[PDB]
């Protein structure tokens, strides 16, 4: 038992994690086959990095003003484009660590693996969700953009996410890989509007699950409500819409415990209106919503099937 | 900028891992050099998970009994011994994915990263500090044993936990690579209560100067303290004492934020005696305290030197 935030193991990627030099910047790239896929905003100076203007940046940079390193070899560039808001680089060599991949746009409120990277090489793992205004809250210094968010789904690490850049408020804003900003922001200096953002219900009720299945039940009541009720109630403490698929994506958890999706949303509900009585939900004084109920499963599933 | 929990990237792990199958249990083993290391409780029925003597149980094996699977691939077994709670598997290959390695003994308060594996495949990877109770809280189901923890220092793994066991009470017990246990626990199925566990103070601070460089600051005050008046408060909240050793590892953050060490006492004294009054610290309602000060500076770090 227990229930703690778990990223992918991350070797799959960590074989994919390259150095990309132009001039005096540095960032990552990932090097999948014969193409080292990056930020665009590596052929800027800092300078350049306030309104460049990437198309005539990029038409002044050769392939040899692309020095890519995978670990302490030099790969040649021969051929570079841009595509959105990424550049993709071909090289002479494919890297012989490709895993089975593919490339996926995730929705708000799903999570995945970020492989934190500095220098090409990995630095460190950690679980992130796509918040509902499209801004990730992680832990990125200079020279992490290029990092990548992932998930491993049987035989194919399906990449989502391309680190870019840190809005002023601290939170964390990129692509996915074919170089399309998540949320409405862009790669320049310039005001970064996130929206409000919101709490991802259908995970915190994930989560309250995931503590009844931990032995965590203090907050269980024996009410229950409709699902426009709570809707209702949801709108006021700025929560998300719970829907019917999320009622259903819940399904095998309210199995497992023999507690209706309702029942806990009755739970919730509580919750959100009276407070958490100065106690804890899975070592948490605050309602967690960065778990998936697939995130849940994954660690606290407990199958009738034998 | 940002702080999050982070697992140092796995991959080198990954390539260490096996499953060590003797008759019907199965659990993971950790394949360094040509030696599979594993718990000794493999050798046992499920049933005979009680006063099990070992090195009888083990007498009655023999190497054709253990089968060592690295991935789909058989591992012929040439010898077998018994260090303390850990079986060693001699092999007839070498691992040619040996990192460069190293076994310690960890304290408590120091964090590392587990890869939790099934079956021989890793499942996840998360980050965890050693209670001051000996007991670590992660997520681990059954066939979880053989699950490392671990640390990487540049190219280096250095090994530091192999899991064994779960106690009644929900939080998990291992032994260091050598087969010693982590606190008074046996792997046996009888009682072992773990001592009380109490708050790793020099964590908390540094997770506190954490926060300032992110730009929390409420529960900062112009209270000031000497360090016993501070131990005398926190000592009655199940706090670990604060020595001057802590107070000098915290010199570096205390430099980067010009508070001392001492005046963060202070703050973090009103936070226990009177609760954060509806507000949050990094995202936690509690204070959190399984951040080291080394974690703390690897994310954090803003370098006086250019
Ligand atoms: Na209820």
């Amino acid at each position: 038992s227990g229930f703690r935030k778990m990223a992918f193991p991350s070797g799959k990627v960590e074989g994919c994690m390259v150095q990309v030099t132009c001039g005096t910047t540095t960032l990552n790239g990932l090097w999948l086959d014969d193409v080292v896929y990056c930020p665009r905003h590596v052929i800027c100076t800092s300078e350049d990095m306030l309104n460049p203007n990437y198309e005539d940046l990029l038409i002044r940079k050769s392939n040899h003003n692309f020095l890519v390193q995978a670990g302490n070899v030099q790969l040649r560039v021969i051929g570079h484009s841009m595509q959105n808001c990424v550049l993709k680089l071909k090289v002479d060599t494919a890297n012989p660590k490709t895993p089975k991949y593919k490339f996926v746009r995730i929705q708000p409120g799903q999570t995945f693996s970020v492989l934190a990277c500095y220098n090409g090489s990995p630095s460190g793992v950690y679980q992130c969700a796509m918040r509902p205004n499209f801004t990730i809250k992680g832990s990125f210094l200079n020279g992490s953009a290029g990092s990548v968010g992932f998930n491993i789904d049987y035989d194919c690490v399906s990449f989502c996410y391309m680190h870019h850049m840190e809005l002023p408020t601290g939170v964390h804003a990129g692509t996915d890989l074919e170089g399309n900003f998540y949320g409405p922001f862009v790669d320049r200096q310039t005001a970064q509007a996130a929206g409000t953002d919101t709490t991802i219900t259908v995970n915190v009720l994930a989560w309250l699950y995931a503590a009844v299945i931990n032995g965590d039940r203090w907050f269980l009541n024996r009410f229950t409500t409709t699902l426009n009720d709570f809707n209702l109630v949801a709108m006021k403490y700025n929560y998300e819409p719970l829907t019917q698929d999320h009622v259903d994506i819940l399904g095998p958890l309210s199995a497992q415990t023999g507690i209706a999706v309702l029942d806990m949303c009755a739970s919730l509900k509580e919750l959100l209106q009276n407070g958490m009585n100065g106690r804890t939900i899975l070592g948490s004084a605050l309602l967690e919503d960065e778990f998936t109920p697939f995130d849940v499963v994954r660690q606290c599933r407990e199958p009738m099937l034998q």
